[PDB]
């Protein structure tokens, strides 16, 4: 890539999550990715970067997969697009639906509805929750409960579910009818609480919110098995059962937001099987295709599906569709993705190498004076940098310790993201990462963290 | 296609806009499209159908385009995906942004933000409208005004903008802060009003709504140049200027929803140039890629962009992104699409053959006893069937005249959609349609309408 392209970028391309002015003026320099293979990408300067974030928790089978590119091409040649309205389909979308339900989804899942992004999938979730209760004659039972630091999308309603302020700022979010309970981050639990007591606290807090709101008004609770963008927050021991006990008591649906965790990410089929969650609805995307083509999928459980089915006899077809729902080339990409996941036992690899990565991180970083917590689960991990480790005092956000450490990794040839609203270095590498590659990742992160500690301590 | 596939479809595939139970039980039969070429698709029975709806107003360059399939394949091989966050880009997305602004968008457009569906693009629009007013210190100026029969998406907020009840039913829509003004359908204007007086009426009605709500609370107005899913409602003479005069008077932004009308559909670059609209923000999708890959694009005018740019100096990066924003394969598909549109002068073809189609429809259907109105603009057209043509009395909706006529076309080998909330046969054929093909379309529609008139009159 090329200096004219960068002029045209600054003039006309509005990027996601990009400082509008600094990009436009060149102060935030652009970067063009020209190719990629395995766990590495190549920029316009010829730099090859080790990408320990797999794009955005999404390039799970690794880059450069000619198999998937050929599967997309064959579908694009045969039939790039027709709609899936009024019972229309491609072979590919039918096959994909059966394979998701049969090979990947938890017990009791039935139907799959397709979109393009995780955000449109959670938008679909909110509609299904309202529909379900309206057709069952419970018009007041509508509120959705999310969590502080949850990430669930970047729309109005989906941004409201999101529990990170940057997705609310100047958008007047959260909307009415979305409430937030605690982030279950045990490291930051009230002083004196052991893990069990903190879980007990989290459950009581949720219960009190349901009771304050009126249980007859509360429809669903949404949660990622492990919180991703909110900073790699692993649920404490017994958390999910404690939460599900509260929800069951007041007939609240569970939406498992599996956009990160599904399709081998935590070393399991999805996060729900790993973390003892029994969701009524599931959101997926990212790893569904390994980002080779855009696709999202809402997985509907038998209970909600049966009400949708029976209600349709009275109500006609549900008023829901996106033009590109079931897009054939996106289904073809997904099937090639699932083929590779299965054939190369990548889920088992993510368990093993993810266990290893987390271990090697603890070894390199536990007791490091800049690091307050090392954490993770499967092929997700994080370091959270703190000012006083034992008192759990963070740095002031303006010191930008997290962004600095991310930047220092990038100088040293590795991509690891500085997470929002804190000083946190996140890792979400391709699920095909080797143990050797994991050690490379830890080695570079360690050099980066050491560099920044020198500057800031 | 195949009987096992249909079993798996009924068991596991939740379709957009599909009677859940009747599909699942087989009463609503499924159909698998196995290929397509030109203006025709092929189903699992070998039937070749003339598709006068171009999928969903979207397959604009026609089916079977190996050029686009190869362009997708070449990008999928080189770099299927990386993100476009924090100033990252592909060559393709940069080129696309410059070409949209330079060759297709109206005067005064600057930046392009990418999504996957028209609905996520209007979701982005609502965020930009709220941001704009919040950063300008106008926290009350937030309400959006749409229109009865407008179609703007199938989410919560985007469904609220939509002015068709089927997208509201059991979803508790429209949300607060979305209001609807009149559908400007001159055929159904209050008795006694000539066209000029009706336009005058529509403007006063909008003004009264702004005044009732408080102009300081009203942020934007959204409208399709010609209303698509709402039934091919062409704006009356002087309508758009009358509306823009009201909006300008109270500093209300104009969002042009060009998801149907953009990229040659009305025989012009976009509907805005054709219909004297000067929008602050523009929504696009469908014809942006001719559906070869999913993509949406929000086109931001200089006025709104300049506030976003300057606000970022104080506020940091805007909290907005979708993981697949700028998806490379989708950009590659778009560029091949635009290449073909330009190279084959398809916009000029849409003007000519669309003019012809509308003329031939008027000839075949004006005075037909089942038909209350023939209407259209460019390569969009509709027949609206009525019980009393002069008194403008419709059939009762339960007679399903529209669906019947659609079904009768389909028996005769042609796809033309029965539009929601009325008895309306819609046409939106590929922009590459020939005059001969247009005459085929009119001929089959005429036989279909005659058949249904025999049954119902
Ligand atoms: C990325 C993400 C989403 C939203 O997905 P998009 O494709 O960016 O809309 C939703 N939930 C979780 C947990 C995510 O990580
Ligand atoms: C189809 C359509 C949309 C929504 O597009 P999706 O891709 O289906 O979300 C929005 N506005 C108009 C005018 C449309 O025709
Ligand atoms: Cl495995
Ligand atoms: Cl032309």
């Amino acid at each position: 890539d090329y200096a004219k392209l960068f002029e045209q970028d600054r003039a006309h391309f509005m990027h996601p999550s990009t400082h509008a002015h600094d990009h436009a003026s060149g102060a935030l320099p652009g970067r063009i990715i020209t190719g990629a293979s395995g766990v590495r990408i190549r920029d316009h300067q010829g730099r090859e970067l080790l990408d320990a974030f797999a794009g955005l928790y999404c390039v799970n089978i690794g880059y450069g997969r000619l198999e998937v590119a050929d599967a997309i091409h064959e579908q694009a040649k045969q039939l790039a697009y027709y709609h899936t309205y009024v019972g229309h389909a491609s072979e590919a979308i039918i096959e994909l639906s059966a394979r998701i339900i049969r090979d990947w989804a938890p017990a009791g899942m039935k139907k799959v509805y397709y979109g393009l992004s995780g955000s449109d999938a959670n938008e679909t979730q909110v509609k299904l929750v309202r529909y379900y209760n309206n057709v069952l004659g419970r018009p007041q039972k509508k509120k959705i409960i999310s969590r502080q630091r949850g990430y669930h999308g970047s729309g109005i309603v989906t941004g409201s579910l999101t529990g990170l302020a940057s997705f609310h700022q100047h958008f007047d979010l959260p909307v009415e009818g979305v409430k937030h309970t605690l982030c279950p981050h045990f490291y930051k639990a009230p002083a004196g609480m052991d893990e069990a007591a903190f879980v007990r606290h989290c459950a009581q807090e949720l219960e009190n919110l349901i009771l304050a709101e009126g249980p007859d008004t509360v429809a669903a609770f949404i949660g990622e098995p492990v919180m991703g963008t909110g900073g790699i927050i692993v649920p404490p021991k017994g958390y999910w059962e404690a939460i599900q006990a509260v929800l069951a008591k007041y007939d609240v649906l569970l939406i498992a937001d599996e956009v990160v965790c599904a399709f081998g990410r935590l070393g399991d089929k999805m996060g729900s099987q790993r973390h003892a969650m029994r969701p009524d609805l599931i959101t997926t995307a990212k790893g569904l295709t390994s980002a080779y083509a855009p696709l999202s999928a809402v997985i509907v459980g038998e209970k909600v599906w049966d009400v949708i089915d029976s209600a349709s006899t009275r109500e006609g077809a549900m008023g829901h569709g996106w033009t590109y729902s079931g897009h054939p080339i996106c289904a073809a990409a997904a099937l090639a993705n699932l083929d590779i996941l299965e054939r190369e036992n990548i889920t088992a690899n993510a368990a093993d190498v993810g266990g290893y990565l987390n271990q090697q991180l603890r070894q390199a970083f536990e007791g490091h004076p800049l690091v307050g917590e090392v954490r993770g689960d499967g092929m997700l991990a994080a370091l959270e940098f703190m000012a006083d480790r034992e008192a759990r005092t963070p740095f002031d956000a303006a010191l930008k310790v997290g962004p600095k450490v991310s930047a220092a990794c990038l100088e040293r040839g590795m991509i690891a993201r500085a997470m929002p609203h804190g000083d946190i270095l996140g890792f979400a590498p391709p699920l095909v990462l080797s143990r050797a590659e994991a050690d490379e990742v830890v080695g570079i992160a360690k050099a980066a963290v050491d560099a920044v500690a020198a500057e800031v301590l």
